[PDB]
């Protein structure tokens, strides 16, 4: 089999009710020797205490078993390594994959709103545009709100790298003309690390 | 025979990047028979985790042994009760003091900017005042701050109950007339359990 | 050794108004079921004096009194820095408590009175709020009330005093009115009252 | 035993555009130092062509060889969606790979090139962030430029055209210039090339 490890996701890493989760997948186990054994390392220390949690079953003539490992969000800021062992007997030796926050040199991130362009003020629907230039690393949490509730048609586009070492993208929120002209306010909120607060929201109203 | 048990700070509970702690003391208990032995249980269940400390002898002629469990943003966010237990023979009765989170129905807070006094103007320092009303608990972190760097002029009241249950406060941001006269934006930053993603940053300037 | 005496300066409007007579209150906490009887023996600087009107008892849910006697003090000794003494005598006492209140010692400064109107999007809500903001005085002792038309509003509470780096406070004071009330036009007047002010009164409006 | 191919689309500009020529490139990795012979069928909508231009093999770091291929396409035969088939054939691989290659099946949407400002808050910093937002277009398949005043801006990025909740695309340009260029007058342009278009391209300028 093979054997893929990924991340906590970037919400879960710097909010207060979200618990991070570095998850082990395992792929190609037969119906052979289909046995998994996830042994988990932080940094050298063996942790079954954060509870690991296989649960899951196959697919494809073959099995997909996946491990979630709930971490501390200090210690995963904090440079603390995760490796995960796998003791199948289809495979020789066992497998360990090792995951880390990001290394790097953190930049903390300029947020700026930016208007729609007034070719599209007497449209039908706006563009709010809301740009995120020179962070690092790639990992950030790009959302909208509008009058302290969520807003849900907004779409960002992935990391691009600068040549600033660090990297931008852009979050596109859509709302019609009517809410944006009624006064209505909408809100552009950036998760990240090297914030101070981990936080920043920046408004656009009138 | 008397001991005491205190929450997490507000802003611990807050913010990711700090630990919440609840301490358990003990006073005017420790005479000729010390030894306290603290015995944690996190909505019931056991915890160790704990860490207490030797014991201080004041001119009160008792001893005082502190200790201090570390708390997880989540359960408190969530308001799982812990408790503390007992010393020797000097007690016949068990202490069992439990704290758990305010309980009842969480209120977010409206947190609106406002502008000097026109009668401030031209003098050396001009002044900020953000107001932030109808939160509940009283579990909140107000923060000014400029280009994400935060002030060292502000000051932040206690918060008071309102007729509707709710609490309010004001927050003043102290500052040189020049800095504000020139364009920079100030903002203060609002950390509430009831809150979206429970941060919310609102920005002035003129 | 059990029963607690704590003592309490007057309201700050009673000071402030010549009219009004103001009143320091010493209670005693926490005094037996089995030794209810306790003397107040009252101090004017040193001088003990006789208008101690000692309140009757009162069982508390405790298993124990609580026992309140109010000495009736002046508009100009209490703001002359005066120093009133109230000596508790109790049997169960080990000591017979002595607690002294005095107005807080130092150079009388002056509050500024700024009037906020409601922030933009409040003007969006149902109810507005006006913003009063006292600053710079010393002591901290002050009143602020809300008028409208010359008729109180109900709808204000105050932010106690917060200190500032100049050894001064500030405080704030939110009045909630419709946002009818406010679009209307009518005057709003936050009167602020403490000891260094023309007639310890000074009062500020808010329209538009 | 382990090669691995891939066949990337012409470019946008080198197709749109007739001055330039588009070319279909099929490049296989991991290729043994024994068996370095890769042979190419090119085939277009399942007909032969030996149009295939080079086969120029190379070194890598390993004991790999990268051997790619070049075949023309004709900018209607591309823009009509013929499917480009390359067939690989190593000793290392019994069965031949294959793979095809073609444009985006759908009905083309126009570009909509919106233009936007810097923010204000960055109006006194160093340099200023100039942008463009291309909305709604089908496929994918465009270029992005930028010129201040005729020659051409080059200190920009792109990002990536992600899907719109129409099933269009949008993506973004970033031009990052030195404050004193804008503050000036200095025109800048974002030119753009997509297939949807009339004469296959427009450019809407922008200062203040
Ligand atoms: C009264 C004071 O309480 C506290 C202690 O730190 C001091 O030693 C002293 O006993």
């Amino acid at each position: 089999p093979s054997v893929f490890l990924f991340p906590p996701k970037p919400k879960d890493t710097l909010m207060i009710s979200r618990t991070p989760e570095v998850t082990c997948v395992v792929v190609d186990v037969s119906h052979e020797d289909p046995e998994v054994k996830f042994n988990w390392y932080v940094d050298g220390v063996e942790v079954h205490n954060a509870k690991t949690k296989p649960r899951e079953e196959q697919y494809n003539s073959t099995y997909r078993v996946v491990s979630v490992l709930t971490v501390l969000h200090q210690d995963w800021l904090n440079g603390k390594e995760y490796k995960c062992k796998v003791s199948n007997k289809a495979l020789p030796a066992p497998i360990e994959k090792t995951i880390s926050k990001a290394k790097g040199q953190p930049r903390e991130p300029q947020v700026y709103t930016l208007p729609p362009s007034r070719r599209e003020w007497r449209k039908e629907e706006v563009s709010l545009t809301c740009l995120v230039k020179g962070f690092y690393p790639s990992d950030i949490a790009v959302e909208w709100e509008s009058n302290g509730q969520p807003e849900n048609n907004y779409k960002t586009t992935p990391p691009v790298l600068d040549s600033d070492g660090s990297f931008f993208l852009y979050s596109k929120l859509t709302v019609e003309a009517s809410r944006w002209w009624q006064g209505n306010v909408f809100s552009c909120s950036v998760m990240h690390e090297a914030l101070h607060n981990h936080y920043t929201q920046w408004s656009l109203s009138r």
